[PDB]
């Protein structure tokens, strides 16, 4: 099987994780399932008769993503030494950061329009892999109509011809989450160019 | 008897791929093709396609959990020579996961309300309230938190529970702005206001 769960649970019962049963199992009461690992009797917690597995606190993937996971009257072993997939799934809940709070760039005064003047980067906690919880999309807040950025890639271009020596400019660029949709999270970050002489 | 995997999927996907919801299982399955899986229900056959073979269940559509978040389907699990079932069928639920795509909506548009003129410090004025049809179960998504855009030195109000009081020690009416946003604490998420008029009693 798969044993998957869903991060940030709010609520204030344990969450079902799911069932280990066995082709082996008899039917009746003849068998008990046994933990296996860290945090299997606290943190995850087993049904001893059936195998329901149920964890005990709220989950932050981000700070773990992963865990690692007998007859009643003898005891004697049954099956093999136990180890399944318990990751924890994701949900978007991590805000894209820029891996700058100032980037300082300059660019040439007599400039054709497309000219680069600085990339900027948004890392994103969250899982890349399932959803677009970390697809993020950069769009210019400030410094517009002069400049402009690719959405996908964060390079900033030069927008405009007529670029002589205010020398200086402060532009704002924000990152979004899922594929830049409403509803995503955005990190913002300032760059300031000088025109080169 | 049946394995008691799960069945879920997010909704609001926008891959021209069709998304993988689970697979539907039994002890008695050998790895062999003897065993033919069927699916029934509500979307069995177009909204939900199942592999016969593995017991894969497959989504075709992009789902929307506020329109409608879980799916009672049926299962069964059948000997393909014999003709005959190896479970019995039964009922199983497919569940939809969240994303943040809704806006805090406040109960009225205009919260029309009053309290005295010479009235102390942080006197009750009126208690806002917006909901967010999103999940409370995981995140943020769905937990407002309140929070003042116009109204300032006069008014205040309460961050978690959108009760409004004066603000002042010391003109008739007062337009404050109550803004209500999910995923408090982070920028982005969704956001939603109401107007709300402050008549003072003389
Ligand atoms: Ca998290
Ligand atoms: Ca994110
Ligand atoms: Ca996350
Ligand atoms: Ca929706
Ligand atoms: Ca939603
Ligand atoms: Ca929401």
């Amino acid at each position: 099987n798969q044993f998957f769960l869903l991060e940030e649970y709010t609520g204030s019962d344990y969450q079902y994780v799911g069932k280990l049963h066995s082709d082996q199992d008899r039917g009746d009461g003849s068998l008990k399932y046994i933990l296996s690992g860290d945090g299997a009797g606290d943190l995850f917690i087993i049904n001893e008769n059936t195998g329901d597995i149920q964890a005990t606190k709220r989950l932050d993937r981000e700070e773990k993503p992963v865990y690692i996971l007998v007859n009643r009257r003898t005891g004697r072993p049954v099956e093999p030494e136990s180890e399944f997939i318990i990751k924890i799934h994701d949900i978007n809940d991590n805000e894209p950061i820029f891996t700058k709070d100032v980037y300082t760039a300059t660019v040439p005064e007599m400039a054709d329009v497309g000219t680069f003047v600085v990339q900027v980067t948004a890392t994103d906690a969250d899982d890349p892999t399932y959803g677009n919880s970390a697809k993020v999309v950069y769009s210019i807040l400030q410094g517009q109509p002069y400049f402009s950025v690719e959405s996908e890639t964060g390079i900033i271009k030069t927008a405009l011809l007529n670029m002589d020596r205010r020398e200086q400019y402060q532009v704002v660029i924000q990152a979004k989450d899922m594929g830049g949709q409403m509803g995503g999270l955005s990190g913002t970050t300032t760059v300031n160019i000088t025109l080169t002489d």
